């Protein structure tokens, strides 16, 4: 309900959604574009909206990330709860692929993600 | 200190700064792009920063308004209280021109502004 920041355990980057739809991670907590709004769709399914960008994170058919102005089926992810309050987000459309960030803060392509990676674990935090 | 919205008396529009630098007015409080940050430069001088856009309101030489990624001398305005709790913001660079919004929510060119207009009167409010 409240806004969130998703803190990636793989180097501690907050998942960031830019006004133009680019997706990446940054460490600066005061960054306005890491303020996200998670919305329940079905049980355990969420969309992830950049509040400032007013766009929905989308997993593309080639494993790229791009935030969409309009919701599509590419914008829904399974939220699975994991160890020490960390969540994973798996594309509903491309069911082997996760939202993920590299240790550099560049996001990790879905094709290269998988269970157990540090890259896919995000901790929701307050805003 | 805290973020603010500038509520314009000329039709009740909140001043909005878009990521691409466009400036306009909208009535929806929940619009993420009406969260502004006012920063004092000199006494009674301010810059006006769109928080989500991360850009500074600038008055241009032809009276256009456009939000700057970088601060320049066009980004400073004299903040003066007039009327009944409503402020005016007068360009330091183009000293006869004010920040202003039309009754439609399109912003009014600085060349067409002047003291006593409703278009130039803004009430700072909380965010
Ligand atoms: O390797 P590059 O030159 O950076 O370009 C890659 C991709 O083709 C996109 O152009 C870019 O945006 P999206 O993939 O998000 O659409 C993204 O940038 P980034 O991952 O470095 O942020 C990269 O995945
Ligand atoms: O903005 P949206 O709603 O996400 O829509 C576009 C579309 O979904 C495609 O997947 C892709 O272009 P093509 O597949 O036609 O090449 C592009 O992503 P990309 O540029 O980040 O790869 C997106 O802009």
């Amino acid at each position: 309900k409240d806004p969130k920041r998703l803190y990636c355990k793989n180097g501690g980057f907050f998942l960031r959604i830019h006004p133009d739809g680019r997706v990446d991670g940054v460490r600066e907590k005061s960054d306005p574009h890491i303020k996200l709004q998670l919305q329940a769709e079905e049980r355990g399914v969420v969309s992830i909206k950049g509040v400032c960008a007013n766009r929905y994170l989308a997993m593309k058919e080639d494993g790229r990330l791009l935030a969409s102005k309009c919701v599509t089926d590419e914008c829904f992810f399974f939220e699975r709860l994991e160890s020490n309050n960390y969540n994973t987000y798996r594309s509903r459309k491309y069911t082997s692929w996760y939202v993920a960030l590299k240790r550099t803060g560049q996001y990790k392509l879905g094709s290269k993600t998988g269970p157990g990676q540090k890259a896919i674990l995000f901790l929701p935090m307050s805003a």
